[PDB]
């Protein structure tokens, strides 16, 4: 009655629904169910594993210059496994991004559910055949189980999936796999900078140091999680989490400081369509600037409210007891330049089972660049300059300072590298949703200043984030066990499960104000189009990929 | 106690009831239990599949004439099977529809539900033996689960299963198949009109276009609807659905419009059996008609109520961007010149499950001409002709337009052939119900301007349709898995389970007011007779086979 | 919309039953004074019915 | 066809979805007052010999 | 447009939206019965024919 | 459009590459219901439809 | 409208795309102040008839 091996446990639901409250307010759930598998770790041990590439040629760290290429970390390896359900390609369709995105303002987490159901627990068994072909024989194991632990408190590192890619499969109807579950340790890494052009007696200092008592903590699923075990009749379920979070804007802004406030008057109307108004002369026109050395107002040095994005230093390298790495940067517009390591344009690498197309052959990820879709806040770098005071319009060549100009005897170094407009007065949106490929969720690092956004994902939980979910296959002992030997024999052992969840959301309807009609996300008949339907419908085979949706298509005014 | 491997969930009910309520009112509640079969997809994934034609040789198209051999489209293949019971067969007993058909005057659908129980999944495993034989092993998987989904909104594509035969057996002790489920998918289809005449010179258009934006709409069963999943101790239930539909008339109308109202009075009685009387001379006679150019009453010439049949364009292809179709044809009475195109006569395809004689040895199906049993609004083409305003009688070759006479310089185009008497007048009866072979019911088209009838069912649902009922199997993995890697290995499943269905009906027993005995529908003795016995009996070795029944023996009276 | 429509006159059709004039919707006969056309109709009467 | 006194007036029929016209005329004293409705599942929008 | 000049009115043709109910003429043909397939020159009246 | 409604016919074998087009049991052998009895066959433009 | 497709649907959108009929600048004033408003597609989202 209540359990057996031969009931369902669960039930299969990837459907999108849309609860329209009223007053424009949207109930949005988002049903995810997936078949999921898992198989033995390779080992039933912790092992606390160092990475090094001091190879000396090719893409080594002994060779001068490729210090972007380090790879040196020290993680702990588990036997546990990763269900981890965070990216937006999960939960929706293509179809219900689009909606999402033409038809509404606003979007906001509600809550997460989740659920494993209808364990199966298979071992191999080799069969010996004529023609010394062996054959696999695949056995139900009744009483064997699958050990499942849920970190309620986030005792453990976070380890988002959607940045390496491992999180679950975009594609209903295709089987998944978690990801196999690792934190990094803490490891001395120190790494010189050098330049290929170093001279050749120069010495890399490349090392990594001892455990440290101060920095080592070593954590194990067994000691810190109340785990379950469940066998083929039983069920999981991790109770109902409850996101507080801050609202996401679905639309962008266009304007920058040229755009803020009242415009200057024009003279006269134009006289014909092909005609430009003038406006008063700018030593009689009425405004104010913070340049006083010269008796006039343009529209380029009116003074305005605030500073629209800001710049940032790129590409910069902070290291630290860990190693080089670079400093995050902002999404925001690439502008006209196409400046995609100035305003933090990301490139994210990523396989079929996320999108990348199935017909496509060979080891080498699908690679796509994400542009932010604001075209208020970005910064051209060659169009930025500085002048000195007292202000000279039009200066000479050494009372301005342009992109060209070479820092500290560097060709290629300017003043826009490692200059920094941070300030009291930045005002800029927050980072753009990707779809399929992005992380919808985050983590709150915990440190007593806590930055202003995280790069990586739109929305960061205020408290506690949604709990990791672990799982693991038992060692399947066979009749030969040593407790003091350190090889185990155990049987070749395999489960496949379903993952279900629900996540809810809140969204609001847009205002429709404009007199012309608004850009929206729409899929067309062209050939070689990025947005052509082809895409999104499957093969003559069967193989289906999906790409990068635009997200924000729709413009609000900023002031 | 609720649940278990070794308790059978369901029960085997095939057994028709005859419920006589009262008042000549029947109920009828037809139960129809079948063993059903499963099998894995060949592929798991959802196809966007083309055929196209273009053979240049035997029946392709781009042969000069080949129009009507089209067979270009495209369709979305679906992993998921189609359980269908909508035929007549399933439901009856030849018996059962003959007393049916000889004692009921109507006919009308009630209310349908429907189980599915005792799921069996059992994998194959093969086995070496001696001699290079390999002999297969059937082991019970307990923990499979087979996939279930209604579609009670009906979401998805209608796809009938009567129209391809692919319906459930009509045999109750044979073991059936669920059809695999696929609907079209709108793509661009163009080809040119020839002959077998047309120059050399002359070159085909044959093409087919690229995915449309404005006409795509790939949908996937995950997605759109919930799954239930069955072990072998789970059950699944449909509910029970009402009809909204119009009741059937089980007679026939004999009356055309020379039968019409008040014959003409007779100056005498015959005088012996074999006389034959005489009417008043028709420009004595009384009486209304609606040609003025002459001064006579005569039965071919009465104004009639209103116009009883109506002629139709035969053979009709017309084009679309989906390629060419014939244009669909009431089926009326093929009258005596047993003009089958002209009056829709109706020819289905068909095979052993369905009632092709299971002696019967070949490929080729068993095929059968259906003929509306109506004797009244049929049309003999040869025997009708126009005449030129004002009415001359007799007409010289110039004032009548008959069969024989060529459109367009065509030697076999007749003005028959493009000419469309349907307006205001016509009243025609309903198709027939065809037994086993036809349709019960059909989704009424969803477009603001619906047609009157539907000419492959009887029965239209008023609102909304029966769901329908999608199963399959899911992957079975092996050990071996990559979720990144595009061929999946599993494991050879196939299941077995029962369906039942409670198809209820509402009847009313007919009056017999004649003198005469009336036309019933009999088996009869003779040898070689259509309705020999022998055709419903089994043979020796067991060989069944079900031929169409009559429908609508007794008449009535149309005016 | 369409205000009338063309009729087919002299339509005779056919059945089991014979041939037979299809009955036509009584229409103006406008100016052309189309009888058949328009379908109107001639009916006979005796002097108990006003002859 | 060929035929002389033939024309396409005679097979057009132009009745559609966007015809529309008036109901048969009452007419006095010779004409039929009522009617009985054809059985038939599809039955005529009018009769042409009765209001 | 308001831009635009001179007495013409400004001209647009509207195409139905709808993909599925429309009529491609020089595609359509019709054929005699009993049907035959491949149809001679003499079996099929196609849009290239003369009334 | 009419040649949309309905059942699609059975594709004998899936197609072989992306570029591939499938292909239908032979006209000859093949299950359906047509309004032409003169031609033993039934073909995607033959069908009956609703 | 329900949305029930995996893939996306066919909206009606404007583009910056000179001479392109949907140009946005046609839906703008002109310099002088000159409007004009043309025909706006109707119906982009499809349904399945049967």
């Amino acid at each position: 009655g209540g359990g057996g091996i031969g009931v369902s446990t669960g039930t299969y639901d990837n459907q999108t629904t849309y609860k329209f409250l009223g007053d424009g307010w949207v109930e949005i759930t988002a049903h995810a169910s997936r078949l999921l598998h898992l198989g033995m770790p390779p080992s039933e041990n912790y092992c606390r594993v160092t990475v090094h590439n001091n190879q000396t040629t090719g893409h080594g760290t002994k060779v001068k210059g490729n210090m972007a290429y380090d790879d040196t970390h020290q993680q702990i390896w588990t036997p546990w496994s990763l269900v981890d359900a965070n990216a937006w390609g999960v939960w929706f369709q293509p179809s219900d991004w689009q909606f999402i995105q033409n038809s509404m303002e606003s979007l906001n987490l509600d809550s997460l559910s989740q659920e494993l159901f209808n364990v199966v627990v298979k071992t191999v068994t080799e069969q010996q055949g004529a023609g010394q072909d062996a054959i696999k024989v695949y056995n139900n194991d009744l009483t064997a189980c699958m050990m499942v632990a849920l970190d309620s408190n986030n005792i453990l590192p976070y380890t988002p999936a959607a940045q390496t890619s491992e999180t679950l499969g975009f594609y209903p109807w295709k089987p998944t796999a978690p990801a196999p579950y690792r934190y990094y340790f803490f490891m001395p890494r120190q790494l010189s900078v050098t330049s290929s052009n170093s001279a050749e007696g120069t010495q890399i200092t490349d090392t990594i140091g001892e455990p440290q008592a101060l920095n080592s903590q070593f954590f194990t699923i067994e000691n810190t999680l109340p785990i379950t075990l469940l066998r083929t009749g039983d069920e999981f379920t991790t109770g109902t989490y409850i996101f507080n979070t801050d609202p996401l804007k679905l639309t962008h802004t266009w304007q920058t400081n040229r755009h803020l406030g009242m415009p200057p008057r024009i003279t006269d109307l134009p006289t014909s369509d092909t005609a430009t108004a003038s406006l008063t002369a700018n030593g009689d026109r009425f405004g104010s600037t913070q340049t006083q050395n010269v008796n006039y107002v343009t529209e380029a040095l009116r003074t305005r409210p605030a500073q629209i994005g800001f710049m940032q230093p790129h590409d910069n390298f902070e290291a630290n007891r860990g190693g080089p790495f670079k400093v995050p940067v902002v999404p925001l517009d690439i502008t006209a330049g196409e400046d995609h390591d100035a305003n933090g344009a990301i490139r994210f690498n990523y396989g079929k089972q996320h999108g990348e197309d199935w017909a496509k052959q060979g080891a080498a990820p699908e690679r796509y660049t994400w542009d932010a879709i604001d075209s208020a806040a970005g910064r051209d770098t060659a169009r930025c300059f500085v002048q000195s005071a007292p202000i000279s319009i039009p200066p000479n060549q050494n009372q301005i300072l342009q992109r060209e100009d070479a820092i500290a005897g560097r060709t290629n170094m300017h003043y826009t590298n490692v200059f920094n407009s941070y300030g009291p007065l930045s005002a800029f949106p927050h980072p753009d949703p990707i779809y399929p490929n992005g992380q919808i969720w985050d983590k709150e690092l915990d440190l007593e200043h806590k930055p202003r956004l995280h790069v990586t994902a739109p929305f960061v939980c205020k408290n506690n984030p949604p709990g990791q979910l672990f799982v693991r296959l038992g060692p399947n002992l066979t009749d030969q066990f040593d407790p003091n030997s350190t090889t185990v024999s155990r049987i070749v052992t395999y489960s496949t499960f379903y993952w279900k969840g629900i996540l809810k959301f809140k969204a609001k309807l847009r205002p429709n104000l404009t007199w012309n009609p608004v850009y929206q996300a729409t899929t067309d008949s062209v050939a070689n189009s990025y947005m052509n339907v082809k895409k999104w419908l499957p093969s003559a085979t069967g193989n289906m990929h999906s790409d990068p949706l635009i997200c924000r298509p729709v413009p609000h005014m900023t002031y």
